[PDB]
């Protein structure tokens, strides 16, 4: 069994993909049945090519061995992508109560709770934390804080 | 902010790297601030290029979204690499007792235990499971199984 330059590169790509921690040239060498000097060289050539095209992937060598990393300049994109998981979509109940605030704008939660026919603290909270609505003032007659949809609401929704 | 073809490809490479589960074109689209139709197309072009060069990496689309997978034909290499982790290196104590069996070949563990000056069941076991030694016969005088280094021992060691 023997792998030419192009084959060795392939196998190494497959392997560098499945690892969750750096691997050693020796581990790869053994796994692939090749001389380590050959693997060591190949990894540095594959790393050279990737940074040669400024790939999103950066193959770097550390005391723990070799591993594919995210190229520096792309951190910002990595950050956002993951964070766009922290908060799941809005439930229909939530949109429902969002609409109530939207269409009745200055509204106390007491009227939102009544109009929805249920307690709305959980949904109010999330709507608040997500900046879709906010405290505007208070009701003169009752002294209960009033609410309104933010500007961001007009955005995530459409237009302004 | 705008990314040309080559930039979008880079960002998508960085992102497809950090995920531990399929991502959606929309997630990528949102994360990268582009139209999904553009991302969707790009991913299929990047997947086309990879299988165009029979890469070790295969970008595939599933109901859960897009994700980088190990290309089929390379499974065998993936198997070995991981398995070459299951068993850690041999401790000096182990090599020590291995040498005892090697140099005194037909030997009862009673003589290995005595020669080492300690109980050797744990090391005997691993040496056995790893096929470095095996039961050969018994001692006529005492009826205690005797041991010897296998052929594989001659291999992992050097020559034959």
């Amino acid at each position: 069994a023997e792998l030419d330059a192009d084959e060795l590169k392939r196998v190494l790509e497959a392997l560098l993909l499945v690892i969750d921690t750096p691997v050693t040239a020796d581990a790869l060498a053994a796994a692939t049945e090749q001389p380590v000097y050959r693997v060591a060289a190949k990894l540095q050539l594959m790393a050279d090519e990737l940074t040669g095209r400024d790939s999103g992937i950066d193959l770097r060598h550390t005391s723990e061995g070799w591993r594919m990393y995210t190229r520096a300049r792309f951190a910002p994109y990595v950050e956002k992508l993951l964070l766009d998981g922290a908060r799941t979509k809005l439930t229909r109940a939530a949109l429902e109560t969002l609409a109530v605030v939207a269409y009745r704008q200055p509204v106390t939660r007491a009227r939102v709770s009544a109009v929805r026919g249920v307690n709305v603290d959980a949904v109010m909270r999330t709507l608040l934390a997500r900046g879709l609505i906010t405290e505007v003032g208070t009701d003169a007659d009752t002294g209960a804080v009033t609410f309104a949809t933010t500007e961001l609401f007009l955005e995530r929704l459409g237009l302004t």
